[PDB]
């Protein structure tokens, strides 16, 4: 499955609350973080569905995204909560051993040509782990793409620069729940 | 005319968000997700505050259903009156009135569809002289009377979940989906 | 009796509060994260009572409608998880069908009792199949009549307390704790 | 201010939300989680007023307790939402040079014996930030500690191990949203 789909053909400004600070910082809103939060919660199910069998090496890829991280992660321990069965799960933050025969599932919230995940995941099977399985909120529609596709995806957005939920630019928007196109006076207001 | 969900998209396959596993065969398609709706409503919130808000204001309910959405719209209100250094009176109250006469008058509503509702609602509560009255609709039904505050603009497809129920079911589900032909007979 | 809070609260200065309500209130009994929580596990002792027969729950007016949408709120949850179309009844009641049905009454506060034992006895006569009367607060009071529901969330002491479902005067509607009012807010908002 | 205190003088499990594979694994649940969140609250506007405005660098403490660091900022991020300004902020993780000239806050989940801190501060303090303050959801009221104190303290707990929401023992426990006092049957059944 590509995940939830948003082609070339977002929302206005207007129908949504955001900060006044960026009003003139973005261009549309592609994805609510209401919206995220369902997609997250079904992520979630789909990854414990497969790998939540036994215990897992939760990995999240530093930096950038660590919001996604966490609210997943607290999707994953309400599933847990209802299991019936105490299961152990390990959490740690990727920039060693421990992988070694181990379900990892790698955490990433933005894959645009696919060179961070491709280099690391040839590294992380350089170890000797059980499966490794990667889930991304955001995908890319880019012709820049080198080809990889994750095992989980929550969303497959168009070719444009966004910021919110969970993307930084700058250290900026963080305060940004929605994911959002980011303006030219928003890319040069916070440029560093 | 708040967030237009057209003929020609499709909305959301139920593969791709959370869904009561008794509910399976009785959707066809999750048009509103439970989030989607939130972040509207919050908004909603604003644009109220905007408009009304100079003077005391009644929230009205309408029974039955839409209570979620009453629920939903006055928490994020009561959110905006928090951040405000001055306390803030606000009246609630549910309808099928003494107390409307000067006051910004509310209404709010979880779907429009005949608009028969809301002109046979509007006319009664004008009557006890309000100082203001506007109509808040979570849904507005593509199916001659527009709302003042809406949240989203659906086609013309028979929806359950948040707020909206079929014969008292569908009250746990959180997304607004369309029904289908089989959990309308199954239902019935 | 449901979490007890004993006459032996928490500092405003611990708490997110209003700050056009600091000098409103004395202290803050229950914050709206521990209301959750608690009404969360009454909502799971509802459908362990009560989840048998088809439930018309029934929401007291004035006030407690907060209450009355949180706990169904949980109830619902439940019932995504059961893997089972579970059909609920909703409706509201003031001061004043049910036959052969499992009635739920939801109160946000019970201070004498009177209230319900007088309602209970009016819903009683449509002779329905089962009554039960499940309240987010009771208080401790001398003045009580000595009605006990089935389902309390928590024991007060016998202050007026004001927040979260509570209010006075249409204030405190913004306020998610349960507080005890102050005598400046009380004399302050006063009709 | 030594933050909400908790007596050696907490809830009963049948009060509360818990799962059913920690039902002997608990002994008493200390603090709910919606009070945690309530607290958390606050206290990212405690920091927001102090050493928020500009730009501030949150480090996490690995490892455990990257629960709290990310509830604490998004009560933080929720506040420069509608702060009409603007705010950079660097979030980072550390486990035992951008920081210097900046406002470094360090988010603790618990503090025990104060050796992790005071070890933390003095290497933090050697690349000379403008300042450093640590926020920490739990310190625990023990005479093994070498008497620090954070700046920012959500609760002051007895002297028990007590695991949930932020605290978990052999990766057990994550999935557990109430700090509870663990029982000798959870504390050997995860040895
Ligand atoms: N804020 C923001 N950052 C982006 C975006 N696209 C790429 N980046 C850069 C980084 C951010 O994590 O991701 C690159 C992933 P790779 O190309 O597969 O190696 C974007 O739309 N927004
Ligand atoms: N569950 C569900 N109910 C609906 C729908 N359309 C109309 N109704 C009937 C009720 C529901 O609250 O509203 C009527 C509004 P009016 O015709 O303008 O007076 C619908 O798509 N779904
Ligand atoms: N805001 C507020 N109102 C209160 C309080 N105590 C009593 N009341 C009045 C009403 C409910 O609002 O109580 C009637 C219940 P009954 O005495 O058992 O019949 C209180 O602490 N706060
Ligand atoms: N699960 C649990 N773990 C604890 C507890 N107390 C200490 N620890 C261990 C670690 C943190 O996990 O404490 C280091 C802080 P320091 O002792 O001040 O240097 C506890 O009550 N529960
Ligand atoms: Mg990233
Ligand atoms: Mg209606
Ligand atoms: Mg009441
Ligand atoms: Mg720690």
């Amino acid at each position: 499955s590509p995940g939830v789909v948003i082609s070339d053909d977002g929302y206005d400004l207007d129908l949504f609350a955001i900060p006044n600070h960026y009003a003139e910082d973005l261009e549309r809103v592609f994805i609510p973080h209401g919206l995220i939060m369902d997609r997250t919660e079904r992520l979630a199910r789909d990854v414990m569905k497969e790998m939540g069998g036994h215990h897992i090496v939760a990995l999240c890829v530093l930096k950038g995204g660590y919001k996604f991280f966490a609210d997943l992660l607290d999707y994953i321990k309400a599933l847990n909560r209802n299991s019936d069965r105490s299961i152990p799960m390990t959490v740690d933050f990727i920039r060693l051993s421990t992988l070694t025969g181990k379900n990892v599932l790698i955490v990433e919230d933005i894959i645009d040509t696919g060179k961070t995940m491709q280099t690391l995941l040839s590294l992380v099977r350089q170890y000797n782990p059980k499966m490794v399985k990667v889930a991304s909120l955001l995908v890319k529609r880019t012709p820049r793409s080198v080809g990889y596709k994750p095992d989980f995806v929550g969303f497959e957005i168009p070719d444009k620069f966004v910021v919110g939920y969970a993307l930084d630019y700058n250290e900026y928007f963080r305060d940004l729940n929605h994911v959002a196109v980011i303006s030219e006076t928003g890319k040069a207001k916070y440029k560093a």
